[PDB]
C-alpha cells in the first residue's frame, strides 16, 4: 500500500484522477456497479474502495464512513494516489417545510458545524463546492428526472445535539445549538447532513475539485422515522444522478 | 417623499424593478446606466447614488453602495425594502495568484469573511456563497463577451491595507491576526482582494435574494506593477460589459 | 495624486496636523464654511476634501462615509498626508431614556460591534478616545452650551440588525444580537453610531489623537422617525462644538 | 432495532451497562474472543456490535469508527440502549521521546481539537476521563504488567494537519496547527489520537462513565512507518488490559 | 543575610528546607491552621495575600502557602514556589455546592475544571484540559476515605468572578452578563458539582508545565438550597477539609 | 458584624462614604489612610483590609483588592453594596516603553483586556474605559503635586510572568497567544502592564459606576526587570499623593 488508510497503491487506480465518496461502505459496490467493468479493491475500517469504468476512463468509488475525520483521512489518501475530483452522494434530513422526501439536494456550499474543516482553513473561509462540479450535478440531476434545490447545507459534526435532536438519552442540547434549527431555516438552509463541510473545505484550499449531492430521506418539519424502501429508492435515484455527473467531469 | 432611511426613494420609482446593479463607486452608476436604454438618475444622498434604466424593456435599478460592509448593508437592506430580490456586484480587485492577469475578469463562487457585517446577518461558520443562477450567468456574460475569466474563493476585507497585508502604510506595520495572511490565502487558492462581496453575499444567501459578484483585475500583488490609468478604465469597462450582459439572464 | 483614493497631495494639505472628519461627504461643506477661507480640493467616490483655516493655522475637513472600511482609508491616507488628530462628528441614535433628541455625546470609548478595528488591534484593545481630544470636546461642549452626556457608545458595522432593528424586510435579527440593545442599555451605553469603533482603535492603535462627537436625532426608546427641522438644527449645534474643539487643540 | 444506526435492540443487550469501544470494526471480533459467550450481534457501517460474557455479566463490545462524529452516534444509541460505562481502547502516535512503542498509555483528559465535543459542551469543559475507569484502567495495565504512562492526549478531527503531518498532498499544515506539536510536547501531552476528546466530553456532560487507554505503535520524534508485528503485539497487550479493567467496573 | 529568590512570596530556597511539596489554601488566615496540623510548625513570611508556613509532617518538611482569591495571585504563588523548588501542589478550598444530591459539610475532590478564568489561558489554550494529577486526586479520594467523609468526585466550575460568573443576582446591579445568563443550570445538568476560584488556574498552568497538582473543598453551602452559611458549620467542614488535604499530602512525600 | 460576604464591613462603618481608593496590596492601605484626617481600621480578612479616613469633612474609604481580577471583583461588588459609587485604583507597573521612567505616574484612559473578570460583566468588544472625571481628577492632580506623567493605555494581564512575556520563570516557556505580545502592545503605544485595571474599568463603567486608575512606574522592561528598593518607596509615596489629591477633586 501507498498510504496509511485505504489499502491502495497509484497503480490500483490506473490513472484514475476521479472519485465518488458515499458515506457509507455498502454503498460503494452499488454505486460501482452502474458503471462498466466493476473491481472491488480493498476494505479496511469504514474505507471500501471499488475500481469501475465510464466511458473509457478508470473512475474510483471510495467511502468515507460518517464524519469529517474518516472523510480527511479518505481525500488525502485518495489525493496522494492521484484524485483530482471529488463527488460525495449522501442521506440528508431536510429542514425546509417546501422540500418533500425523494427529493434531490445539491450543495453550493455549507455551514461549518464541523471541526475537521478547521484543520485546513479558518472559520471564515467557506465551504464551497466547485463551480464545474456544482454545474454537472445540477445539470445531471435534470438529464434523469428529478425534483432538485439548490443551496446551502449545514453540516453537523453529530447527527444528534448538532442537528437539534432531543429524542435522545440526555434530552438535553447544548446553549450553542439551542434554537439553531430554527436559525438555518429562517436563513434558507435546506438540509443537515456530516460530511460536506469538511470535504468542500479541504478541496477549496487545496486545489481540488468537489460537487455535493444528497437524497432527502426525511422531513424534519413533519416526520422522522422514514419508509425502509423509499430510502433505497431515493438513494438509487441520487446515485444516478452522481455517476452521471461524473461523466459531464471526466 | 421618501420610503426608505438613507437612499431617499419610494417603491414607485423602481417601477416593478426586482433586479440592482450594485457597484462600490457612485461614480461608476452613470456608466452602467448608460449602458442600458433610458438612464435616469433618481437620488443622491451620503455615498448612494441611484440611477434607473431598461434592459429589454424590463426597469433595471443600479445603486452605489459606497466602500465596505457597513454602507452595502444599508444600501441592500433599503433596496430589498423597496423590492430589489436580486443584486449583482460589479468591483474592482487586486488579485494574489501569479496566474491571474491585470484586465483579467474574476466571479466569485464564495467569500472568505474577512469583514464585520457579514457577522450582523449569519455566524462564521455561514457561507459567503453567491446565488446558483447568478454566478451561472455571470460565467455565461464573461464567456459572452470574450474575456480571461477565473472563478472560485475571494477574500473579502473590511480594510485596504492592513486586511490586505499592506505594509506601505504610515505605521508600517500588520497585526498579528494579518501577518502573513496573504500567503495562507495564496496557498488556499483565493483569487483576490476585495472590501464589499463577504457581506453582500452573507446577507442576500441568508435572507433569500440571490447574489452575484464580478470584478476586473487592476492589480496584481505578485508582480512589480504601478497601476495604469488606461488600463484601469479599459477593465472596467470591460467588467460593467459583463454584469450588464449577466442581468439580461436573469430577469 | 499621493494617495490611492483621497486625491491628495502633502502640499494641498499646506503642514495641516489636525482633521475634522464627518460621515456625510455633504457635510464637509459645511463645516469648511464655520472656518476662514475654505477650499474644495478634491472630491472622489465617497470622500470629499476641503482645506479651510482656523485661527491662522490649517485645517482639513475630510469625509470617512459611513462605517469603518472607508473611515480606516480615510484615517490612514490622511496620516501618510500628515494628519495626526482626527475629530470625528456624526449622527446617533441614543437609548438611554433620560438622553434627549438634540442632545451631545462624547464619546470616551466604544463598544467594537464592527470588523475594521479587529485589522488594526485584537478585540482586547479598547476603542478609547484620546484624553486631550475628549477634554476639548466637553469643554467646547460646555462653552457654547450643550446638553452633554459622556461615556460608552457602540459602534456598528450596520444600521439595522446591529442596532437590533427589526422594521426590516427579513424582520429578524441573528442571535448575537437578540436582546443586544437591553443589553446594551444595562450597561449604560449611550448610542449607537457607525464609525467610532475603527476610528478610535485605528487611532489609539497607531500614536494618533481621536475625538468622537455625536448629536442625537433619534431616540430608540420613543420614536424611530425624526423630522425635518430638528434633525438640521442638531447637526449645525453639533458641528460648532467641533470646531470650537479643534481651537483648543492647534 | 431501537436506535437509527446500531442495528440493536434493548433485548439484545441482555442488561448489559459496559461496552468496550474500540476504532476499528475488525478489533471487535478480537475483543470479544477474550471473554466468554462471545456473539456477533450486529454490523451496519462501521458500528460492528459483538457481545460476550464477563464473571457471568452480559458485555457489549461496539466499533465507533474513526472520528468523533461516528464515535457521538455509537455511544449516543449505546446510552438509549442502557450502556452506562464506555471504555475505548485505541491505537496512538506518541509525541513525548521517553514514550516508547509498544507503551500503553492512559488518558486523564484529552486536548479538544476536536469539533463533536463541543455540541455537548463548550470548551471550557473538561474533556476528563472518569476516576473510576481511569483507576481501573491502571490497575488493570500494573495487573498484565505493561509500560504505561498517564496524562493528557491531543485528540485531533485529522489524522493528518491537525497532527502536523506535512508528508502530505498539500504539504502545507494550516496557521493555527502550525507549530502546535511542539506546543503540545512542552506541555507535556504524550500522544496524537482522534476519538477521546469526543468520547470524554460527551460522557462527562451526560453522566456517563468513559475511560480511554491506548497502544503505542509510532513514536513522532523517532519514526513515522510502523512494523506490521510490533502493531499487533501492542494491540493485542493493550486489549488485554481494557478486558482485565472491565472487569474492575462490573 | 539573605531575604527573598522570588519577587513576591518573600522566601529563599532554604527556607522551604528540601520540601517538594505545598498546601495551598485561598485563605491566608487559614495557613496556620493547616501548618498547626503537622508537627513544628513556623512562619516563614507574610507578604501581601502571601502568608507562608513550614511545618513537619512524618519527618517531612511541607510548605503552607496562601495564594489569594484567583487565577492571578494563585499563578504567582504557584510559580515561586516552583521555582523555590515545589513540583507538587495540593489546594485545599471553600465551595458552594450546585447540585441537589451534595450537602454541607461534604468534601470535595475534583477531577478536572470547567475554565471560566483568565489566567489558565496564559499558559494553555482553551482547549486543553483543567485536568488534576492522577496521583493527588488518588491521595486526596483516599485520604477522605481513611479519615472519613461524605465524598463527591468530579467537574468543577473555576470562575473569575464570586458573583455574576456563578450566577449570583443578589448584587448591586442585579444583572448578569448574556455570557453566564443561564449558566448554572447547564453546568448543573452536564454534572458540575461545584463552584469556587482558583482550581482552573492551578490545574491547568500544572498539568501543562510537569507540576502535579490536586484540588479539595469543603461545601459551606449548596446553591439549591440556601445561600448564607452558618459560622458554627463553616468552621467544622473547614476542619474536615484541612484535615484531608493534610492526610493526602501524606501519601504523596 | 458585617453587611458583606468577605470584606467584614456594614454600611454604618463606612458613615455615609461613597468614595473609595482601591490599591492591590493591603499594606498599602494604612499608607493612604494616613495622608488623611482621623485614620481608624475597620476589617482585615483574607487580602481585603480596609480603613476609615475623613477628607475635607467628608468620609473616605480605604480598601485593597488584592492581586487580579479576581479578589477586586469581591472588593468593588462589596464596596458598592456598601454605598461606593466611586472607585480610585492606585497600583504599581511594569513599564514598556522606553521614553518613560521609573518614577513616572501613569494615568489609564482605558485597559487591553488580558484577564477573565472583566468578560464575567462585558463581553470583550466592551472597552474597559476608565470614568472621564476621574481620569480628568487623577490629570489635574498629578499635574498640581507635580510629576511625570504619561496618559494612555494599560495592558491589564491575569498573570504576572506569562501574560507579561516573562521568561525568567521555571518553564521559561510564554503560550503561543502571548508570545510576542509585548512587542505588540508597544507597536500599539501601550504604556505599561499591571493586573487590576482591565476587570475595575470594565465592571465600573457597565455598572454605573465611576472609576479611576494611576499607578508608579518602578521598572522599565526595556533598560530593566529588578526594581530598586527605594525608588519603589519614593514612587509609591508620589502616587499615594496623587489618588488622595484626586479623591479630593471628586468629592
Ligand atoms: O437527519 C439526517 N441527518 C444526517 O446528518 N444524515 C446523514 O447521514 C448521517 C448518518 O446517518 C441523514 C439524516 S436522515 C435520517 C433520519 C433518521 C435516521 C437515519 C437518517
Ligand atoms: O488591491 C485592491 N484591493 C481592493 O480591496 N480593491 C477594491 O476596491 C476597494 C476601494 O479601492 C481594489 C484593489 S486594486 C488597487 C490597487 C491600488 C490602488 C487602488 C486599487
Ligand atoms: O439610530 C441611529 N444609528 C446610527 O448608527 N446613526 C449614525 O448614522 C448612520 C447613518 O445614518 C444614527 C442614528 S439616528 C437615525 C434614525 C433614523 C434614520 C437615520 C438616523
Ligand atoms: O499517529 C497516529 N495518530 C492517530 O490519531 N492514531 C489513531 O488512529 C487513527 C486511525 O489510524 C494512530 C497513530 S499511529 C499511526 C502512524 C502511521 C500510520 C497509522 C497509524
Ligand atoms: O459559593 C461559593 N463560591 C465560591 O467561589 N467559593 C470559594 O471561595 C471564594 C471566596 O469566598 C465559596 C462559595 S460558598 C460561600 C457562600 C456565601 C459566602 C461565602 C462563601
Ligand atoms: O512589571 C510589573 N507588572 C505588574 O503587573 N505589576 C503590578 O503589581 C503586581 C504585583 O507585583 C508590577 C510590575 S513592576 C515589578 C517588577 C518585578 C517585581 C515586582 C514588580
Ligand atoms: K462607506
Ligand atoms: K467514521
Ligand atoms: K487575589
Amino acid at each position: 500500500s501507498d498510504v496509511f488508510h485505504l489499502g491502495l497503491t497509484k497503480n490500483d487506480l490506473q490513472g484514475a484522477t476521479l472519485a465518488i465518496v458515499p458515506g457509507d461502505p455498502d454503498r460503494v459496490e452499488k454505486i460501482a456497479a452502474l458503471m462498466d467493468k466493476p473491481v472491488k479493491l480493498a476494505s479496511h475500517r469504514e474505507f471500501t474502495t471499488w475500481r469501475a469504468e465510464l466511458d473509457g476512463k478508470p473512475v474510483i468509488v471510495c467511502s468515507t464512513g460518517i464524519g469529517g475525520p474518516s472523510t480527511s483521512i479518505a481525500v488525502e489518501e485518495l489525493a496522494q494516489l492521484g484524485i483530482r475530483t471529488f463527488l460525495r452522494i449522501g442521506t440528508t434530513g431536510a429542514i425546509q417545510p417546501h422540500i418533500n422526501v425523494g427529493d434531490v439536494l445539491v450543495t453550493t456550499a455549507s455551514v461549518r458545524l464541523d471541526g475537521a474543516s478547521l484543520h485546513f482553513a479558518p472559520l471564515e473561509f467557506p465551504a464551497v463546492a466547485d463551480f464545474e462540479c456544482t454545474t454537472a450535478l445540477v445539470e445531471a440531476a435534470k438529464s434523469i428526472g428529478a425534483t432538485t434545490h439548490v443551496g446551502v447545507t449545514a453540516s453537523s459534526d453529530t447527527f444528534y445535539p448538532g442537528q437539534e435532536r432531543y429524542d435522545t438519552y440526555s434530552g438535553r442540547v447544548v446553549r450553542h445549538f439551542k434554537g439553531s434549527m430554527e436559525e438555518w431555516q429562517a436563513m434558507g438552509v435546506m438540509n443537515y447532513e456530516m460530511e460536506s463541510a469538511t470535504l468542500l473545505t479541504m478541496c477549496a484550499s487545496q486545489g481540488l475539485r468537489a460537487g455535493m449531492v444528497a437524497g432527502v430521506i426525511v422531513n424534519r418539519t413533519q416526520q422522522e422515522i422514514p419508509n425502509a424502501e423509499t430510502m433505497k429508492q431515493t438513494e438509487s435515484h441520487a446515485v444516478k444522478i452522481v455517476v452521471e455527473a461524473a461523466r459531464r467531469l471526466l
